[PDB]
């Protein structure tokens, strides 16, 4: 076991081990806060995450376990990954806070395009280095359902990682099937938000920036147009049908008219991602062989993910039982090469 120290930064008392050095704060999610540190280690910058109220309700002690299960999965370039993982406890019994290391990234997408649009060739291999990311996400059966750009960190590099929550409305990014259905949709409603971050890349403006669930699928409809019959007969809700059908009918817009001045291929791409059904909507690993990506796409460098097994999403435990199976996934983690 290592030596740990205690210290006071903020509301909190941060123990961490002695390898982790200069803790400084840099704020807050809605799962836990984050300081930055010098891992005397590796000699690198990482951020320190520690969870907040980790066991305190059933529901938030799955999340933890869900949290620490995703981020022990992830192995891949465009993907936050998990250099270490600690508790000061030293047994199940005192078992109570869960701290998560990371590579800490200089910032997030909002930060970027809060001030700039983005040259084409900038969007081509941000939006490149998320499809990457996800395929390899998507591969393993897992679906992020909340891309945003708070969500992604970009280095001084431009090398972008797809992260776990950062530190912006879900609704802007959020797949219009989200509102419709739920049995059921597929890993594209993240595709939706990649559609949505590219056009803000490229435009400096959010796409559909509803004020609330309503006003987002009116301005949704207002570019990609109201449901045709075909789609129609694809929704079971009765209620979600005669909501969508009783709207007043909006044709589809020619993106080209829409992002004008843009890369011709950016365009198709986003016709692409942001087709209303998500049946016909582009795959992470088919939007990558697009020819918006010819200067990046190299289809043996786009690995895929070893199996993920979540099948613990579909249990009802005790928070105790959710506690003891995330103190295994301490126990059991072994620090990447
Ligand atoms: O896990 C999802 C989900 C959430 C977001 C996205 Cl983009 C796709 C699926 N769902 C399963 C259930 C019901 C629906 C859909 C849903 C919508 C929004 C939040 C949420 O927790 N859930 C939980
Ligand atoms: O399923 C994930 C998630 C969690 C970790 C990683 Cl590495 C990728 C996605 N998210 C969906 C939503 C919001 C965020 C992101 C999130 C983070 C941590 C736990 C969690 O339940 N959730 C629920
Ligand atoms: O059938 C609906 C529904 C869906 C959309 C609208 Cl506008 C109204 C009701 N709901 C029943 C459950 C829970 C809620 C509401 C819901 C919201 C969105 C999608 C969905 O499948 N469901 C299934
Ligand atoms: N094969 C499909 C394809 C698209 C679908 C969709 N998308 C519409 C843009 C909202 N919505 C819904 C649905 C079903 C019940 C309640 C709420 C929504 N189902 C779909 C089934």
């Amino acid at each position: 076991r290592p030596t740990f120290y205690r210290q006071e930064l903020n509301k909190t008392i941060w123990e961490v081990p002695e390898r982790y050095q200069n803790l400084s704060p840099v704020g807050s999610g809605a799962y836990g806060s984050v300081c930055a540190a010098f891992d005397t280690k590796t000699g690198l910058r990482v951020a320190v995450k520690k969870l907040s109220r980790p066991f305190q309700s059933i529901i938030h002690a799955k999340r933890t376990y869900r949290e620490l299960r995703l981020l022990k999965h992830m192995k891949h370039e465009n993907v936050i990954g998990l250099l270490d993982v600690f508790t000061p406890a030293r047994s199940l019994e005192e078992f109570n806070d869960v701290y998560l290391v990371t590579h800490l990234m200089g910032a997030d997408l909002n930060n970027i395009v809060k001030c700039q649009k983005l040259t084409d060739d900038h969007v081509q291999f941000l939006i490149y280095q998320i499809l990457r990311g996800l395929k390899y996400i998507h591969s393993a059966d897992i679906i992020h359902r909340d891309l945003k750009p708070s969500n992604l960190a970009v280095n001084e590099d431009c090398e972008l990682k797809i992260l776990d929550f950062g530190l912006v409305a879900t609704r802007w990014y959020r797949a219009p099937e989200i509102m419709l259905n739920w049995m059921h949709y597929n890993q594209t409603v993240d595709i939706w938000s990649v559609g949505c971050i590219m056009a803000e890349l490229l435009t400096g403006r959010t796409l559909f920036p509803g004020t609330d669930h309503i006003d987002q699928l009116k301005l949704i409809l207002r570019l990609v147009g109201t449901p045709g019959a075909e789609l129609l007969k694809k929704i079971s809700s009765e209620s979600a049908r005669n909501y969508i059908q009783s709207l007043t009918q909006m044709p589809k817009m020619n993106f080209a008219n829409v992002f004008i001045g843009a890369n011709p291929l950016a365009v198709d791409l986003l016709e692409k991602m942001l087709v209303l059904d998500s049946d016909k909507r582009i795959t992470a690993a088919q939007a990558l062989a697009h020819a918006y990506f010819a200067q990046y796409h190299d289809p043996d460098d786009e690995p895929v993910a070893d199996p993920y097994d979540q099948s613990f999403e579909s249990r009802d435990l005790l928070i105790d039982e959710w506690k003891s199976l995330t103190y295994d996934e301490v126990i059991s983690f072994v620090p990447p090469p």
